[PDB]
C-alpha cells in the first residue's frame, strides 16, 4: 500500500509538471524563470518518492524516508523563491532577501535529516534550531516580504499575502506530524505520517503553483 | 593497466587546463568566464581519475566493480559542457540563463539516475536508466531547437560555429549510455577493460577537444 | 574538555552573528548582501562545531579521530569568506564575477582534497594534502596579484583597508594546513588536544575576527 500510494504521488507531479510547460507557453506576461521552478519543484519530488516506491528511498528497527529529506533540500527552497518572486512581481528584485530564505530553509531541512538519524535529547536539539529557523522564514514572509508586496500595489499583495498563508498553514503541518510521528514522540502510526506526506506536497508543490501562477497571471488584465 | 591509463588521463587533463589558461592571456574577443570554465571541467575530471589510479574513487558491489568517481566528475563536468554550449549560442547577443539552467538541471539529473542505475539491480537499473535517457533526448531537443534558434539571430557565422559544436557534443554524448548499457553495469556483452578504454577515450574529446573547437571558432569570429 | 570548548565556541559564533545582524540595522553603504555573508558564515560554523560537542561530528578511522564536521563547516564557511575578500577589493567598482567564482572553485577542491587526505593512509594522503597546498598557493596569487590591483582602482583608502583584510586572512590561513601536518592527521608531532585547541582558536579569528576588521574598514570609508 505504501508503494502502491508513492507510485501514485510520481505520477499526480508528472501531470502537475506538464500542466505548468504548458501555461509556459502562452505565459500572460510571467517571466518563463517561475514557470521552470514550478516544474522542477514536482518532477523532483517526483522522482524522490518513486525512490520511495522502489524500495530504495529508505533504510532501517525505525524506518527513515532519507529520500524525503532529498526531495525538501531543493523543493523547499524553489518554493520560498517562487513566493519571494510573487511579492517582487512587477518591482525590483532583492535577491539578499530570496537567498537568506534559501539558506534558512536549506539549513532547516538539514537538521530535520540530522535529528531523524539521532537518538534522545540530541534529536529535540536538531528539530528545535530547525523550528527557529521556520519561525524567522515566517517573520520573513510576512514582515519585510509582504511589505515588498504593498510596494507593488494592492492587487499583487492580495494575491501574495493568500499565497503567504495558504504555505504558512501548510509548512508548520510537517514539524507537527514529524514530531508526533515514529521519528518523534511516536503518538501516531507509520502509515498515517505516510499518508500526511503524501496529501501535504501535492498541495504543497503542485497546488501553490496553481494558486500562485494563476494569480499572476490575471494581474496581466 | 586500468591504474596507469587513468593517471594518463589526469596529465592530459592538466595539460589541456595549461592550454586554455594560455589561450586566455590573449583572450581574442571570447569573455574570461568560458576560459574559466574550459580550464575547471579537465581539473575536476582529472582529479575525479587520479582518485580511481589510485584505487580510492570504486568499490565492489557484489560481483561488480562501480567506478563512483565517474559520477563525482560528469556530475560537475556534464553541466559546465552544456554552459559552455548554451554561451557559444548566445555569442554577441543577451544571455538567455532560463535556458541554459534548465539544460543544467536536466543534465544533473541524467547523471544522478546513472548513479542510482548502477546501485540498482533488475528491471529497477533500467527505470533508472530510462528516466537518464529521455533527460538527454530532452537535452538534445533544447540544443537543436531553442537554443539553435538563438545561435541564428546572432548571425550566419556563429551559427554555423554552433551548429558544428553542438553536432559535435551530440555525437560524442549518445556514446555514453550505448556503452553503458553493452559493459558491466548493463547486458554485459562488453568487458571491463573495453568499457574502461572508452570512458578514458571520449571524454578526452569530450572535455579538451571539445573545448579546443568551441573557443577555436570563437577566436576566429573575432578576425 | 573537547565537548565543552565546542560549545563554548558555538556559543562565541552566535554572538558574533548577533553582532553583525545589529551592524546591518545601520548599515553605512555596505550592501545588505556583505551583512548576510558575515553572518551566515559563523552561524554555519558553530552548527558544524555544535554535531562535535555532541559527538556526532566525529568517527574513528584506522586508530585516529576525523573530526569530519570540520570540513563540512569550511567547505561553505571557506568559499564566502574569500567571497567576502573579493567584494572588499570591488567595493566602489565594477564587480568581476569571473575572478570571485574562480577563487570560489580552488577553495571547495582545497577543502575536498583536505577530506580525501584524512581518510588516505600512507603516500596517497600526501598526495592530496600537496594539491590542497598548490590550491591555497594559487588563492594567495590571486590575493596579492589580480586582486590587489583591482582593489588600487578603487582608490586608496579602500586599497590599504583590502591589503590589511588579505594580510590578516593569509597569515590565519597559511597556519591551518601547517598544524593539519604536524597533527593526527600528518606526521602526528603534535597531540590530539593541542590541534583541538588550535581549530578552536584560529576559526574564531578567521570568521568573526575577520568580518570585524573587514566591515569596521567598510564603514568607516562612509
Ligand atoms: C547554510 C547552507 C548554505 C547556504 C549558502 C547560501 C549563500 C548565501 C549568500 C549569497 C549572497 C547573495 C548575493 C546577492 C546579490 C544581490 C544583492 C542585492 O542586490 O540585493
Ligand atoms: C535537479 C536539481 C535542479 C537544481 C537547479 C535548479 C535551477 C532552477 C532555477 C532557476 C533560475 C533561473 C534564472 C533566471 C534568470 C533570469 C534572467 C535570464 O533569463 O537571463
Ligand atoms: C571545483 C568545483 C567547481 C564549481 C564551481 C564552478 C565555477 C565555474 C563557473 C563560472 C561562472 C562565471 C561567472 C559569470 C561571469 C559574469 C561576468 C563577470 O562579472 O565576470
Ligand atoms: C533521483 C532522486 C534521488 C533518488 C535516490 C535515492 C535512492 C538511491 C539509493 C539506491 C540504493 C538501492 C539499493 C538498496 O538499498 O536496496
Ligand atoms: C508561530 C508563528 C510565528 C510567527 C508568525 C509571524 C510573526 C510576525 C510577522 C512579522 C512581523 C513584522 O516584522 O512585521
Ligand atoms: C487532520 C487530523 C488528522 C488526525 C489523525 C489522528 C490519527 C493518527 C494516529 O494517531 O494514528
Ligand atoms: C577531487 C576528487 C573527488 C573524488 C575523490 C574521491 C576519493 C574518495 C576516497 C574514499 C576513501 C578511500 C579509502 C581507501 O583508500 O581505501
Ligand atoms: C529534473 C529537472 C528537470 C527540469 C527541466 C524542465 C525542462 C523545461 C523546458 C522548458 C524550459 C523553459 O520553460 O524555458
Ligand atoms: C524512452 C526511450 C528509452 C530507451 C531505453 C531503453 C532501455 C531498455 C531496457 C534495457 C534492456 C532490458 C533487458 C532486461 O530486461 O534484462
Ligand atoms: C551544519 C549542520 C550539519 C552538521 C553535520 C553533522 C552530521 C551529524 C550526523 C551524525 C549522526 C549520528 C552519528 C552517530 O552518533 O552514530
Ligand atoms: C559545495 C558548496 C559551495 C558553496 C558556495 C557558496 C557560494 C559562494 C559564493 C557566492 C557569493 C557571490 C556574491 C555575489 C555578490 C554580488 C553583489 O553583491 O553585487
Ligand atoms: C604568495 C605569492 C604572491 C605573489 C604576488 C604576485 C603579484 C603579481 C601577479 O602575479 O600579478
Ligand atoms: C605557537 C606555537 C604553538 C605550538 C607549540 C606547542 C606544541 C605542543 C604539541 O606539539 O603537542
Ligand atoms: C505510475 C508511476 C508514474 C511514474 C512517473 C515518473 C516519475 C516522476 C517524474 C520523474
Ligand atoms: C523525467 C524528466 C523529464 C520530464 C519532462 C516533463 C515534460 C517537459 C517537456 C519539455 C519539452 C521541452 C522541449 C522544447
Ligand atoms: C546514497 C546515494 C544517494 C544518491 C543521490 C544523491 C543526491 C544528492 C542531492 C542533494
Ligand atoms: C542544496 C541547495 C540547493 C538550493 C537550490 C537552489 C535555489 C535557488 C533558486 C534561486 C532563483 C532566483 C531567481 C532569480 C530571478
Ligand atoms: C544557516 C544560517 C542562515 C542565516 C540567515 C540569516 C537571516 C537574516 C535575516 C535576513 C535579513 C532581514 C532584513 C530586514
Ligand atoms: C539569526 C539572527 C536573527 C535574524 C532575525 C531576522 C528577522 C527579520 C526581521 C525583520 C524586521
Ligand atoms: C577544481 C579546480 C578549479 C580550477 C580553477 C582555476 C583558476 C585559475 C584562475 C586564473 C586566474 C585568472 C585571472
Ligand atoms: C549538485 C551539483 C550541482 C553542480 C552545478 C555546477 C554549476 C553549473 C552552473 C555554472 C554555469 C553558469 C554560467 C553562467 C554564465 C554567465 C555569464
Ligand atoms: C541505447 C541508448 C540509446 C540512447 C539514444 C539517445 C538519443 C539519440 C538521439 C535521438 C533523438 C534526437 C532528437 C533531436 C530533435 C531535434 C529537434
Ligand atoms: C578496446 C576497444 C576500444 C574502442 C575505442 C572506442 C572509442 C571511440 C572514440 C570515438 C572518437
Ligand atoms: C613524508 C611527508 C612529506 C610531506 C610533503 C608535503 C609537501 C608540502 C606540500 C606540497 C607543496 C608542493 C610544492
Ligand atoms: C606587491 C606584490 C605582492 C607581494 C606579496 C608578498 C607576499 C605576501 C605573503 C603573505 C602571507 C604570509
Ligand atoms: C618531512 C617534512 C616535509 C616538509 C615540510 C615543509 C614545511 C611545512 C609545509 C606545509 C606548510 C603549508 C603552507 C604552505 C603555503
Amino acid at each position: 500500500m505504501i508503494s502502491i500510494l508513492h507510485y501514485g504521488y510520481s505520477f499526480i507531479m508528472l501531470l502537475g509538471a506538464l500542466y505548468f510547460y504548458l501555461l509556459s507557453k502562452d505565459p500572460k506576461g510571467v517571466p518563463a524563470s517561475e514557470y521552470l521552478i514550478a516544474m522542477v519543484i514536482p518532477l523532483w519530488s517526483g522522482a524522490a518518492y518513486l525512490s520511495i516506491a522502489l524500495g530504495q528511498g529508505l533504510f532501517q528497527d525505525t524506518t527513515i524516508y532519507y529520500a524525503r529529506y532529498i526531495d525538501w533540500v531543493i523543493s523547499t527552497p524553489l518554493l520560498l523563491a517562487a513566493l519571494a518572486l510573487t511579492a517582487m512581481f512587477g518591482g525590483k528584485k532583492n535577491l539578499t532577501l530570496l537567498f537568506s530564505l534559501v539558506a534558512l530553509d536549506v539549513f532547516m531541512i538539514i537538521t530535520g535529516f540530522v535529528a531523524d538519524l539521532s537518538i534522545g535529547t540530541t534529536k529535540y536539539i536538531w528539530y528545535s534550531l530547525g523550528v527557529i529557523a521556520l519561525i524567522i522564514i515566517l517573520v520573513i514572509t510576512f514582515g519585510p516580504l509582504r511589505r515588498i508586496a504593498l510596494s507593488n500595489g494592492t492587487r499583487l499583495a492580495r494575491h501574495y499575502t493568500r499565497v503567504a498563508i495558504y504555505l504558512s498553514a501548510l509548512w508548520v503541518c510537517y514539524p507537527t506530524a514529524w514530531l508526533l510521528g515514529p521519528s518523534g514522540l511516536g503518538l501516531a502510526q507509520e502509515l498515517t505520517e505516510v499518508l500526511v506526506f503524501i496529501i501535504l506536497p501535492i498541495f504543497s508543490k503542485v497546488g501553490f503553483s496553481i494558486v500562485d501562477l494563476h494569480g499572476l497571471r490575471k494581474l496581466h488584465q
